[PDB]
């Protein structure tokens, strides 16, 4: 079913922000592992796992649209060197994603393209739960400082 | 059945402070829970159920007794910023309630209204119980430091 | 995650009218339950839980938003003195608070608050079920008389 | 298999019955439903399946004996307004339709058709039985007044 | 609760559809169900189902906005009389009643029906899967030849 | 009990047409199921199997008629050396079949024996499903060609 | 652990090769599942996960021996717009993988870095796996035809 040319390319550009998400969430989680914090391996690992399922469903939305899928173009990582960098360098990708959704979504109920804004709505909803988290897990760092918070991340919860 | 008339006031007032209990041990709880110290949500959560339960006691026995619950007047809320601070709000309003209770309960006997007087003994128990908790959990904060206390919020138990 | 200044005062404003609610509706339970009506208790009780359930959610948003729930100011209830009184006042207040609703919905589309609407219109749902419940008894009332009407509310469904 | 062309023609005309009524016992069920008469909706939607299931018997019927279904003339509808008024509807739009059934069968048995001919009785049976609970309804109304009669659809059967 | 005249007009347009595309999807599994081809059989039931499912939330709608539903007035069905031509009739009429849901969302939402509006999404969403399935089984045929794909459906899935 | 003597001479008819297709059947089903046709085996063993129950209806039906049943005489098979002309054969047989129960079923009816009329119209029902399945399969070796539909003979169903 | 600089060079290139399988065969099995070839989706979503799973042990083996994983680095895919071309794409792609882990495995041993080579021994099974089925496939085109072979994509096997 054809759909609307910019809304395909919003969800290039959505995708796009999904990959770099996936590989540094990837990356984080298993840096975090090779540290030793158990914790934070687990989260970060589910959040790449997120970010996968929401690339799926924008690869799958373009294809029924008729559109190409855009996984060739990956922008740029930033990874980091220490707990409270990767952390807040992930909370910087996802503010950064939200506002794309945002006017994704406004585009989108301009030309009635409604299944596609309520999927981005779905995805936006998962997405500001991990800002949450990354947010909460920041403050925590600097309510209990960076020791207490690292001998807290050695064990699963 | 017609009650003494001043018994009933006593459970009004009771009632109020009940009220006033439920609202603001359930945003303390969410407040707790959005900065992540689950443990804390899970306590003052089930504080504010404790309340919610003797609140319907209360409304139940005024009906009993053919008066009519005030639910329309709330007191003050103290909801305070930090955590010793909610905390301490929450023991305050605790030891107030207890003083009333222990007014009504003496009351409650001189008329011989023993059944009210029954029901408020064990909703006094239920709030020495809350007293306990809360004067603990400041005297662990006092012992340990918050930095630790707050490392040791973050699982629940 | 900063939100809108007038969101969160919207969602504060369908806060207090949540507030209201669940003191109305359990009130009207106790008083049904006093009253023997059982079918109208158990309603009217689980009517009450789910505005509890409703008034949560504003606060988590308005938190995670980082704005400060208001759980102090409590507006007018209307208790009613019979049955077909209370039931039109709980009607009554279901459509203010869907007006207020429809307020909110329409504006959080507008600064893009995507979530914060899906949230709400949820809620929009759930009172939209409670208005045609409301509706439906007042109507078997005038269909059946008031003394059939409450005969059939003496056990539970 | 080629059928006989007047017996594919009473086939089409009975799924027109059938079609109609499919509609009109919905319409009634849901109606029902909305005024809280949930007993009544219980029946009237369990009819409607019946006749779906008739509808389906015939539509495979005359594809065997390879005539083309007519789906797309509907008869006319006549909904009423009251519980009274939809009962005695359904009750005429049966007769008409029993009326019919018994042409048909007669025609089909002269013509040698008999797998249509058995097939229509066993249809004939189920109106039957549904014409003997409007009847046994509308009587009821009539017995214990229709004040009584609402009072006893509130609650599922 | 009264609703908005034009929404309810739009609910009924809508209902109509739906009333269609119950009966030609329908007839279209029985015509292929006849041929042998299982398959395509149970596929298009289950599409009829679904549509009947639509037509029962419009229904429903209609009655509590206090509103008439309409299923006396049935459009055109395109029967068609070999299975490319059946299936590319079926898509023509979820292309047109897609339209139909992308103008009555529209509309509902500058009214403030936002239940509504969710609603008709939730059934656009069901619709555009029923197009990506006819538009794939059409591309199949043109990709593999209609003998073969004739064969393909001769199992159940 | 003293049956009629012609419905006995049309029972001893009908046997007669059973006891051909039994073996024509029979024979069919193992020819393909040694050219490796599993599925045409599967149905016309399962269609043989029929024709034998049948064949016992009407053994018992006469014998308690006080006829003599006739399993001596033994129609013309014709067996056929290629897969459709061995489904058109049993079409035809088929078919002369149901001519001479329809001829059965009315002369029954004038003499009154209505339980072995019903009998007939069951055994009826059922060679009209064997029609059925014979027509079809013959048309979807049209439409997809013989390769095609030998092929999909292979595995059982 | 400090591992050797060529090695882990030849890690990120490995890696690298990985992270172009996972986007290729990940686009290309929901392509395929677009078209309806159920089973074409099913082997690529679990030939992505292979290569996923290779990632991650690049990955974690990079970290410990205090590499810095390359995940910004995307190589050149080659999706293709028809079956054929994006299977024979998947089995060049995985051609030039394997000769780049030859080269690595020889290296590593040359350098007594025996755990990363058995790790990449068996990576190179399961690649060496994924060339049989593709190269299986691609010979299965030829020998009965693209259309025939269509035709046997379309079910999950
Ligand atoms: C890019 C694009 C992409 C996409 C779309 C994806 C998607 C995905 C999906 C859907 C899944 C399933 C999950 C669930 O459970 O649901 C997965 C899994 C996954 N994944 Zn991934 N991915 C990806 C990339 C990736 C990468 C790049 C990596 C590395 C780095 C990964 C690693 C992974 C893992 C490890 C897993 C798990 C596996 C198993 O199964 O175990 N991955 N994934
Ligand atoms: C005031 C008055 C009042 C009263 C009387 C009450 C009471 C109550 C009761 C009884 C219950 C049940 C539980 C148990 O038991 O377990 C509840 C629940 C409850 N609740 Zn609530 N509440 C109240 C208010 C409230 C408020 C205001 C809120 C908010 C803020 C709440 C929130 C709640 C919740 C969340 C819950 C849970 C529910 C469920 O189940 O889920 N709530 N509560
Ligand atoms: C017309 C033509 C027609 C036909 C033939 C039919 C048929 C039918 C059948 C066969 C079934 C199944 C049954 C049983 O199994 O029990 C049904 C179901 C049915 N259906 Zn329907 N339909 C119809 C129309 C219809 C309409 C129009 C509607 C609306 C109004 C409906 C609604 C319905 C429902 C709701 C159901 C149930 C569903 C389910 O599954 O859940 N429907 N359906
Ligand atoms: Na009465
Ligand atoms: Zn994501
Ligand atoms: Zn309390
Ligand atoms: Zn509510
Ligand atoms: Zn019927
Ligand atoms: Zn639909
Ligand atoms: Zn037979
Ligand atoms: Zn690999």
């Amino acid at each position: 079913m054809k759909g609307d040319t910019k809304v395909i390319n919003y969800l290039n550009k959505l995708l796009g922000n999904e990959l770099v998400a996936i590989n540094q969430y990837f990356l984080h989680a298993r840096m975090f592992k090779n540290w030793g914090l158990k914790r934070l391996n687990d989260v970060e690992y589910h959040e790449s796992i997120d970010e996968m399922k929401h690339a799926d469903r924008y690869i799958e939305r373009i294809l029924f649209l008729e559109g190409l899928p855009n996984l060739q173009d990956l922008g740029k990582l930033n990874i980091g060197e220490d707990v409270e960098e990767m952390l807040r360098s992930d909370l910087a990708l996802e503010l950064d994603g939200a506002k794309n959704l945002r006017e994704a979504i406004g585009y989108a109920d301009s030309v009635h393209d409604y299944v596609s804004r309520d999927m981005m709505i779905e995805i936006l909803r998962d997405e500001e739960g991990h800002i949450d988290w990354l947010e909460t897990e920041l403050d925590l760092i600097q309510k209990m400082g960076l020791q207490n918070y690292l001998q807290a991340q050695i064990r699963e919860e």
